[PDB]
This record gives structure tokens, sequence and C-alpha cells, in this order.
């Protein structure tokens, strides 16, 4: 029972010093105490060595072995010089405290080794106008300890105070209401006036304790550079409760002996308290492994490891890419694909087309009509310049070319979306890839638009220029040339558009992505990742660790 | 009739020194004569003023005015000095002769005026180892004249020679057989035997004249630089011929006097040969005149008279040029416009096509069933990568590029010709034209070809590119798509070609014609001709000229 409970704080100890410490329904031995409490004349019988500016990991214990040393770490020695031992808060302190009168949420961690040090573990912390900073900077830390409901509360005041209104007890007021989680310590009786008197103290009450009082003593304050020993100051004070009345028959309740007092209920914390630390603490690892399950696959390292992941991205894009040309896409449902949406833009074309066939029918065969009527010559050459008719043909077809040039731009626009919406959906995060690709999607379209457009415009020259190549058979004959001419057109521009614009646009798109594959410093530069997604995980990476290691030596608790 | 026959020959003598002597019928008085035939003592009496070198257009006059001058011209003065009348001969004719004793075809006119010299017109002539030069070049000169059945002939020998043998003769027998048209004298009875002595002469016989003889003397020969007079050595011969009983009887036959007998037979022959003269040259005009008909409108001189010629050929050519892609160009009976040789190998791609149908349909229908039998797996994906049996489409039309460019070719051949043997048959003169042609016309080809095949070769990788866009079922659709896809093509291949190399090319020729338009030296080197037809007119040109104004003077005759 014995030896177990002692490396039992022990692993508590660990926990939180390699911690760890944030996030805790975790329990420890916090003291607190104004200037005036008498709190450090405790903790210099306690340690023998003994300014604060930040909690004090003090860690103690009594192992048989050599004159016990002294060590303790600053920022995450052996001498046996108690002298020492201080020597180095008001340097540490002020590292952090700036040479001032300063304070800091940080900690510092002091463990000492002897064979008449009782072993323990405690985190002591430091002690008229307006507006205060430090004042507020001490009240403040306190409350954020104690304000747990595992945590322990540890009050300074003398034997002849307000025990109503000792400081302390308004702090244990402001966030203790449960009243069975406090104790207390009364310094310097001898300080008291002669006894009881009229202050029957008695205090080891006001409010009942779960574990109850203690009443030592500092015996004189006064010998400030007169330095009396640890283990005779102490043992002197002996003789103190062996004279007076009153504070002399408690030796049976109330006491140097905190230790084997304290100690004993700082062990008997532990175990109360890790009922459900387990649960909870493992549990967390639940909670928290799903939201990097999420995301957050990583950035790799090696020249060579860095650059296989670009070439998986390069090239699934261009999967991407080659599903819309493929026609083969994923759409959602309801949806429609890409190819799928053209066919109706193609159907239409041919559709405005077949208006101009009947459109331009009826008029030539009008024009014809009414023109013809005209007569009123005599029989001769005639008969108003019939390539002029020819002409009338012509004229519905040139017609169509604007429209065409049109249909083209309308598809350029479906496509430079398509593809845009395939970088956006992929690159979301790499945002200098997300744009290295714009440059080409956009850019592209200039090439393949500009290139594109011509043949349109060509093809339709050499329309015009092409002729052919019975006065109602005239008709039949000019008509055939219309028949036939809208054909060619209707599947043609589709055709020309359809190569540039789709096809031929995507395997230079994608053929523009592979050339990425050039250079190393460009992978670096690439690959960046907003903070909302590299700042978030890395922290949330940096709490798995941690938090693990917890989980394991928890679990692996001997006892 | 003394007047008119006088300026008679007047008109003849003009005629020939203004003419237009070459190709004659043409009749005048010849002089002929050995070195010592004392031809020249004759001359001397006739002119008082008198080495040859060429005939001597001897032309004297008696008009009653003054002391009377003289007058000659060299190349196409009236001092009255007989001396230098004789001291120019000398000069002149060494002037085509070189200073030696030459001879020369060319000929110098020499006319004198007065009172004392009997009218008439005259041409005289020039006088032992081989080879001879200047010898043979003299007895081939009197073989020209007399070879013309117009001409005369005039020999000189004196009284006692070989009358039969003359050297004279045998010229007159060389020549003329009709023995009608030849007249002689003989100088120089004073040398005679003291008379007829063993010979009896009267010459004035061996051979019948038509016009008769005569015999007057040259007095002394010796008096090389004596100097008798003129009128004093021809009126002291007259008492010669007032001696001898022989020589003096014949006064009222033969007798100075030679005029009155000269002059006399020069005019009656003229008249004689004036009949046919007429029918001859007026009809030897419209024999002449046709053959310009034929050709020669001629090149202008102003800078601006000079381009309208040119804006006129350059116009001409196009036009030709127009009328093949029109299609309305003049062919030959029995022969093809270029139009329509195109249609037919026109139609004949789209047969070859039609061929790719079937053979392509077959094979993808054997292709199908067979390797359809292979199943033999278990039910899967499948079946044998099925873009697999889509590319078996392709693969037929993707055969069609080849074919394609060659029709392309086959034409820019016809039309490659076409436009040239418009330029041949539009430029064969202005070989420079024609030049500056064939560059452009060859040159284009090149321009339009290359662009044109371009075009050829993309279109089919449209084809390829583009995919589409019930195991018997894909047989239909597949099929239409190969059914769809050559009827483009029969269709386009056409158009495309079509386009650049006929219509295209035109245009293009026509206006790289134009361009010549811009340069004032460039006409003068355009315009050149062939020297056979440059040459050749000129020639053409300068008979018509001279030989007109013959008619003129003819019909002008006043008589």
């Amino acid at each position: 029972y014995e030896e177990k409970v002692r490396p039992c704080i022990d692993l508590i100890d660990s926990l939180r010093a390699l911690g760890v410490e944030q996030d805790l329904a975790l329990p420890a031995i916090a003291v607190i105490g104004d200037q005036s409490s008498g709190k450090s004349s405790v903790l210099e019988a306690l340690s023998g060595v003994a300014v604060t500016r930040c909690p004090l990991v003090l860690k103690l214990k009594k192992l048989v072995n050599e004159d016990k040393w002294r060590g303790k770490v600053s920022y995450q020695i052996e001498i046996s010089d108690a002298s020492e031992v201080e020597k180095e808060i008001n340097k540490a302190q002020n590292a952090i405290a700036g040479e001032g009168m300063g304070i800091s949420h940080e900690l510092i961690t002091l463990e000492i080794s002897s064979r008449d040090v009782p072993d323990l573990t405690l985190i002591d912390l430091p002690g008229g106008n307006q507006p205060a900073d430090i004042g507020y900077k001490i009240k403040t830390l306190i409350k954020k300890y104690i304000q747990r409901q595992e945590t322990i509360s540890l009050v300074v005041v003398p034997s002849n105070v307000d025990i109503a209104t000792t400081e302390a007890l308004s702090m244990a007021q402001e966030v203790d209401p449960e009243g069975d989680r406090t104790i207390g310590i009364l310094t310097k009786p001898d300080l008291v006036d002669k006894g009881t008197e009229d202050k029957v103290v008695d205090v080891v009450l006001v409010f009942h304790l779960k574990k109850g009082y203690m009443i030592v003593k500092c015996r004189g304050q006064q010998e400030i550079q007169d330095q009396l020993s640890l283990s005779e100051a102490l043992q002197r004070e002996k003789i103190f409760f062996e004279n007076h009345p009153y504070f002399r028959d408690l030796l049976e309740e109330g006491k140097p002996c905190l230790a084997e007092k304290l100690t004993s209920e700082l062990i008997t914390h532990i175990c109360k308290s890790l009922p459900l630390l387990e649960n909870q603490i493992k549990e967390t690892h639940q909670r928290i492994t799903e939201e990097l399950q999420k995301y957050g696959v990583d950035i790799p390292e090696d020249e060579n490891e860095k650059m296989f992941f670009l070439i998986d991205k390069v090239n699934a894009f261009n999967q991407d890419i080659t599903a819309l040309m493929q026609g083969e896409e994923t759409v959602g449902e309801e949806d429609i694909r890409l190819f799928t949406r053209l066919r109706h833009e193609f159907h239409k074309w041919s559709t405005i087309i077949e208006n101009n066939f009947q459109e331009g029918h009826k008029i030539l065969s009008r024009k014809i009509q009414k023109f013809e009527n005209q007569a009123a010559a005599a029989e001769l050459p005639g008969f108003v310049n019939y390539r002029t008719f020819e002409t009338i043909v012509k004229q519905q077809i040139k017609a169509l070319e604007e429209p065409a040039v049109d249909m083209l731009h309308t598809v350029t626009d479906m496509v430079r979306l398509a593809f845009t919406d395939v970088s956006i959906k992929n690159f979301e995060e790499f945002f200098n890839l997300h744009r290295t690709a714009k440059s080409k999607i956009e850019d592209i379209r200039a090439e393949q638009e500009r290139e594109g457009e011509k043949l349109i415009r060509l093809h339709f020259q050499m329309e015009q220029i092409v002729y052919g190549a019975s006065m109602e058979e005239i008709f039949q004959h000019l008509m055939a040339y219309h028949q036939e001419a809208s054909k060619r057109i209707s599947s043609h521009i589709p055709l020309i558009i359809q190569f540039f614009m789709l096809q031929t646009y995507g395997q230079q798109l994608q053929k523009a992505m592979l050339q990425l594959l050039q250079d190393k410093d460009t992978y670096s530069w690439l690959l960046k990742e907003r903070s909302d997604t590299s700042d978030k995980r890395k922290f949330l990476k940096e709490r798995l660790a941690r938090l693990t290691q917890a989980r394991r030596r928890l679990a692996q608790f001997p006892g």
C-alpha cells in the first residue's frame, strides 16, 4: 500500500511536468496565501533552502542514499547548496519576469533530494491605488486553478486573525460551496497573545473540514540574516507546544509533521480522481482523432518523396479533365454532363439553321415571283443579273457567319467554367496550384478560341466564293444549293467547335499541367496551404501526441 | 509630144534616186565597156567636165538660163567649175572605196545643168593572175543590171577590132538572145588604119539592131594634160567625117549628135515599159499589204500613250483567267472545259470514298463476327477494348488522308497548266511578259497549295479526334458514323480544293498581274518582241512607204 501510493503521485508529477497539463480535471496540491500569510515560512521549513513569479512545482522525497542533491528546470545541478537553491529563482523568474516585479502563467519545476525532506508534491503561488496590475494578476491566478473539482486548496493565516474572514476563506467561498476540499494551516503561534487569551482559536470550527487543519510555527520571524538551522528550528519549535495549557493538549489531534499528514492526503486524492480520469481521456482520444481522419495526409520532405505527391495531383486533375471530353464524368443527381449540355446547343444550332432554311426559301420564292412579273421588256438577253438571283442564296448563309462565332463563344464559356470548376473542386487548397492552373485554363482559351474562330469565319468564305459548282426548275436547282449548303454548316461548325474548344483545349491543358513537373523549388511553393488547414491541424497533431502519451502511462500504471 | 517626153524620164529619174530602185522591171540607160573601150571618152564629151567605183547616175539637161551649174549627192554646189566636178569622184568613191581601188553596189547621183549639155539620163560603170578580186567584182555588176527585160545595154569598142568578139558582144550574148535591145558606139575613128583599108567596118552588120549604131571620135587620146576644149574638140571632129570616102557618106545615117539619137530612145523606151509597170506595182501593194494586216499593230511612245496598251493586255489575260474559274471559257470542238474536267475527278473522288465505304463496312462486319465468337471468358466487363472497335472505323477514314492530298495535287496540276496555256496563247510575244507571268503562275501555286494542303490534312485530324459525339445495333450506330463521316469528306475536300486551287489562285494571279502596272521603266522592258516579229515587219513597213510613193507619182504622171 505504501510503496505504490508514493510513485503513485510520481506518475501524475511526470504527467504534468512533461504534460499535457492543459485540459485537466487534474488534481495536485496548490498552495495559496497573501504576502503576510506566512505560507513561505512553511515552505522554508519544508525545503530547508528557502522571488515568486509563477507556480512552483515543489517536488521532494526521501530516499536513503547520500547528502541530498538540488535540482530544477526553467524552460522545457547537484552542488548540495541550499544557498544556491534559492539564488536561481530570482534569476530564472526574472527571465520571464524581465527584472521587474512581474508575473507569468508559465511554470518552473523544482525537485529536491534528501533523507530529511518529506516526500510530496506542491505548487506554491505569489503573495493602495488604482489601477493595480500585479495585485490583480495574482488574485486572478489562484482563481484559475481552484475552479476545478479535483484541484485542492491550501490557505495560510495566523492563529489570531479573523478566522471567519481570513483572506483565504473569501477565496474558498468564491469557488467552493462543497466546503469539503479545503485544508488550512496556522502559523507563528508564538506571536499569538500568549495563548488563547481573548481569542479561543482551537481552529485545529468556523467551517467543518474533510481532512482538517494543523498549527505549526515559524519560531522568530526576525532572524532575517540570523540563519537558525532548518532541522533545529523545527525540532526546537517542538518544545513550544509542550508548555501552553491550550496548544499542548492537541498534540494528539493537530501538530514538521505536516509531511505525514499531507503526503497522505495527496496520495489518497489521486486514486479518488483516477476513476473517471481514464474514461474521459481514453474517450477524449476517439473524439480528437476523428477530426484528423477528416483531412491532413501531410506533405512529404524528400526531394524524391516530395515529387510523387504532385505527380499524384497533376495526374488526377487531368483524369477529371479527360472525363469531360470523354463525356464520361461524375455528375450529380438531376444534373447534366458537359458533353450532354453541348449537344443541346448543337441541336439548337441546327434548328437555327433550319429557321434560315424556310426563312430564306420563302423570301427567295417570293423575290422571284414578284421581280419575275416585272418582265415588261423585249425578249432579250436578260434577266436582272441572275448571278444576282444566285447571290440572294448566299445572303442567307453569309447571315449565319456571326451566329456561328456566337455559338463558339457560349461553348468556350461552358468549357471554360467546366475546366475551372474542376480546378476549384480539386485544388481548394494549394492556392498557388489553383492559380497556376487558372493561367493555363483561361490562358489557353485565348489560343484555342482565336485559332478556332478563324476556321469558322474562313469556312464561310469558301461557301461564298465557291459558286455552283426551265423557269421553275431554277428554284429547285438554287434550292438544292441551300438545301446542301446548310447541311455542311450544321455539321461543320460543331465539329470545328467541339474540336478546338473541348478536345484540343483539354489535351493542351493536361499537358500544361504536366509541365509543372520540371523544377525543384516549385514544389515547396506549389504545395502551400491556408493556415486554416496548416495551423489548425498542426495544433491538432500536437495534442494527439501529448494526449496519447497520457493514455499509455495511465494504462501502464502499475497500480 | 516633146515637152512631156522629157520630164517623162524626169519622173523615172526621181523615182530611182529617191527610190525604191529595188524590185524593178525598171528600165534606164546603163553604159558598159572595158578599160580600153574608150567609153569614158564619150562621157567626157557629154559632160565637158571629165575614178569609177560604182554606178553613176549621169543626169543632164538643157534649160536656157545661165552659165550652167554642177550638182551631185554622195549619201542619201553651183561653182561653175568643171575641174571640181571630177575632183569629187576620187574622194566620194574612196569614201565607200577606202582609198584603194575598190568597188561598191551603192550609187552616187551626178546631175549637171547647161545650155550646151544634151538632156538625158545614163548610168556608167567601171572598167593577169589568180585569184582576181576587182576584175571579177566588175564583170559581175554588169550581169546584175542587164539581166532584166526592160534594162538596156550600151557597149563601147573601137572601129577596128574583132566586131564579132568585141568584149561587149560576149556580155550581150550571155544575157541577150533577143538581140533587139542593144545599142553600140565606135570610138576614135582616126586611130583606124587610115580608113576601112583591110577592115570594111561600116558597123553603123554582125548583128542587126532595133535602134542602130553611131561612130563618134575622141580626136587625139594623147592630150592627157593638153586640155583641148569640150565644145571645140567635138565641133572640130566634125571635119574628120568630112574627108574619108567611107566614114563620110554615112553622115545621113550614122553620126556630139548621140544626144538627139540617144535621148530619143530613152524616152521612147519608158512609155514601152510603163504599161505593165502600173499593173504589177499597184498590184504588188495588195500582196504586200495583206501580210501586215496579219499582225503589227505597233507599240506606242507616250509615257501615257504607252501604258494604256499594257492595261489592255493585263486586263485581257485576266479576262481569260476569270473565264476558267467562271467555268465559262472558250473550248475547242470535241474538247473539255477546265471546270468540266474537274467535276469528273471530283466525282471520282466520291467514288474512291464509296469504295472505302463498302470496303470498310465488310471488313468491319467481318472483324466483329469473328472476334465476337472468341467469347471464351466469364461474363465480365469486356469486351476487347470497344474504343478498339470504334478505332477500326477511323482506320478506314484515316486512310483517305493521303488520297486527298493526291487529288489536290493532280488538280493544281490541271489549273497550273490551264493558267499557263492561257499565258502562252496570249503572250507568245512579249517573252519578258510571259516570263514575269510564269513566276506568278508557278509562284502562287506554292502558296495556295502549301496552305491548301494544311486544311485537308488538318481536317482529317478533326475526324480522328472527335469521337461520337444491342450487339447488332452497334453495327448500325458505328456504321452511321462512317455513313456520315464519308459524306463530309466527299463534299469538303473538293470545296477546300476548288477554293484554294481554282478560285483563290486566280484572284491572286490576276491581282499579281495588275501590280505590274506601277513603274515607268518596266513598260519598255515588258514590251519587247522577238526580232522575227520586229525585224520582219520593220522591213515590211519600209517597203510599203517607198512602194506607195511610187503608185502615187505613177498615177500622178501627167502623161
